């Protein structure tokens, strides 16, 4: 296994959909033992962990949460006993409130709303990194979840800003990390295609992204020299793990893409 | 001149050694007929612009304030005239707290520290523009101040993730601002100059870094290079540029050493 | 009423017919107040017909810029244009050849090494080559424009031109170093794409470049190069004077976005 | 092992302290098996190889010369049995003659010798895949070396021209490859040291870098958040075969740094 006897802290899991589920469930079948955050309805995150391939603890945790934060190396070395630590951390937490996104205006979107998605998209990627340090192995892995940010799109709007500061975090949580050894890396994913229901008494499931956000990512298949499927998570979750291994030892603060190559082409 | 006849806003003057302070003399060398803001010490800045080489009147800004940006347009528009518009606008505001700019480790500023950091620094390039667009004429000029975070650095810390932030908002506000035929753009500047501290002297030993990589030298002292590349992007010779990063440090981004 | 190059002398490569860019940077430069010399090799008697439709007289010298001998007698031949005692203030090298098989007629992999060879020597190469020679008899302060196409990610057809203006980009910085030590600047200006026997190469060009008037926050009109020429006209005045080694883009803003 | 029953091409052994060498170690120690090019003193070459943990045929391969090019895979399919493809290339070829580098002033350098410089160290990688793909497997993988060449640099000259004019070439590559499955990547390496001998009678052997680049290559260490060994390929060699697994199967036309994080951080 890629991931043979690595102890891996996965946060994310909301739905069986979550590219975080694809994340922990390919790191089980590698060998690694998980710990699971959740935060909102507990109960409902553990009904879906129970359909990953092996058992794991889940813990709670609400990144905007200082005492969640302050306690999780604690309650991390309860669960995996207190003489391990982790070998692995991933953040796949992104959130902006929906006035920050779609076909609301981009000059419209209320400071406060802004400020919240920066807070669970970037800002705590440092947040975890801070409170997971404390009890990782050295020569440890750290990754989060990236989309490219680098040009601006059709309704990522804020989103997208929020990524452009992710990535400068990580640039400065990798230079915490490593001093104890810990890489700090991103992957910039495709996108990855999203059904959600309609909130309303018969309600039937949908694709998330609007028109706009739609044939923005149709492009990808389009520029990908390998092409690019939007309903595979399996390559983004694959990539994380390679990250998470020991083959890419030298690489930190960087951005691993995992988009078919469509960020390198332009038709 | 350069800018002769236009109409140009100019925020985040503070001193007389402020960038701000020497683009609106260079833009007041070059026959532009500028209108400044401020919000803190508002008295100190009247004398300070007293010393640019002409008048220009003064209007209040606190770009945190949603109540200051609403009315701005309306109170440039009283300044200039109904029928008249803006051609520029220059944004040179940035502030961080120092828990964000190396008086501490990085992991230890607070959100609400690094929260407020961001709002001036990145989120208000936007409020800016959504402010002033609707009187703005076709082909004119916003401009931000940056400092190149493509990299992390010492102590520059939250800061430099604010100016990530800012050259993502920069780009989106391209896309709002061009539908009237308006550019947005950032100039990259390289840096300009018993108690002092660890923090400060972090920060002495990046910059001097500069002047050994520019091929051309870089003068930490010399704020007239970015004020002439600011003043340039206000001009028409520019025209089509937008939602980009100018540097100006001496070339020394381009360079390793 | 000062111009923006008032009082500046500027060589000017690359003028081919009155569509090419080097003549409308030419023509910007001389309303701004710029004395010119020219360069030519091809047609040359067709260069001298074209160039007196500017708007001032110029000077025409040959230059061939793979002959080491044009190139090592370039700066006593301008001496003699401009005088002993003067020197240039600015160099505009708007020279872009690759053979067809580098750009699309044929697949990327059939291109030949002698001709894209050809290509990187002409496209790249050649501007390190034209600041040899120039920088000799240029005042501190100076500017060198090459043209830049964004060869940051591949495209249809262009294929082995889009490999040598990264090699281009990366002359520049090189340029820049060696530029600065007599205080002159190098930059390039990457522009966007300006304009029944049609075929398969030009069709693919055709549609990839429609793209930039789809994406450019301010729109891109391919039938006007008159904003590409101020943007050169912009890096040889003085209002850039802290920036070397690099790369500005006058495209719309097409870069900056995605869709 | 990571790269069990896989066939893969390994071009550029010259010596034991060839990062190629390397590549090739790990690769076999991963379950790889080999094919190995040379063209300069194949009895050298022979002995060099002899070193590494496996046996490996070679084959003889200028890639200057298009003879030795059309034949190659011909002559890859004669030693891997003849129903066989590969599943890896690795191209680590780089020169450039010294003219175009180190304290000869950058303008003086001949087109001649940059030209040649140019068609070994980027030319010659979309050869090498012209050359190969007709017995690639669909996802199969094509990696190459790279020195990040995004700033100027002293010493290193047209060699980072030659650099990134190879980043170009490979995102063409990634194209043309990727219509029948295979990716193509870069790995942008830290400097690795390498020693040397004086062309006299007597001679010792010494650093090849001289004082500016060695300068250069010592701020690796300091800038790298994890740091950065310049005596030791292993962590290059193993992102290689990172590359050349199936655990980046979303990455292509695109360039994977390792070392040590050092150009995400500016001193």
């Amino acid at each position: 296994g890629l991931l043979e006897g690595k102890r891996i802290l996965v946060t994310g899991i909301i739905t069986d959909s979550s590219i975080a589920f694809h994340i922990a469930k390919v790191a089980q079948e590698q060998g690694a033992e998980l710990v699971l955050t959740g935060f909102d309805r507990l109960r409902l995150i553990e009904r879906i962990t129970q359909r990953l391939p092996k058992p794991a603890p889940l813990l709670e945790l609400d990144v905007q949460n200082e005492e969640h934060l302050g306690s999780l190396a604690g309650r991390i070395s309860e669960v995996i006993g207190e003489g391990n630590k982790l070998d692995g951390v991933v953040h796949s937490i992104g959130f902006m409130p929906q006035s920050g996104m779609g076909v609301n205006p981009f000059f419209d979107a209320p400071f406060a709303d802004v400020s919240k998605g920066f807070h669970i998209s970037a800002f705590s990627y440092s947040s975890l990194a801070k409170a997971v340090l404390p009890v990782m192995n050295r020569g440890g892995s750290i990754v989060g979840m990236d989309f490219d940010p680098t040009r601006a799109m059709p309704a990522y709007n804020w989103m997208t800003v929020a990524k452009s500061a992710l990535e400068s975090v990580n640039r400065f949580v990798a230079r915490e990390a490593g001093k104890v050894g810990v890489r700090s890396n991103l992957v910039a994913a495709g996108p990855i295609r999203t059904l959600a229901m309609s909130a309303i008494v018969g309600g039937a499931l949908g694709d998330e992204a609007g028109q706009q956000m739609q044939l923005l990512e149709e492009g990808w298949d389009q520029r990908a020299p390998i092409g690019w499927d939007m309903k595979d998570p399996t390559p983004v979750a694959k990539t994380v793990c390679a990250l998470l291994s020991d083959w890419l030892p030298a690489t930190t603060g960087d951005i691993i893409f995992a988009d078919g190559g469509a960020h390198t082409q332009l038709l």
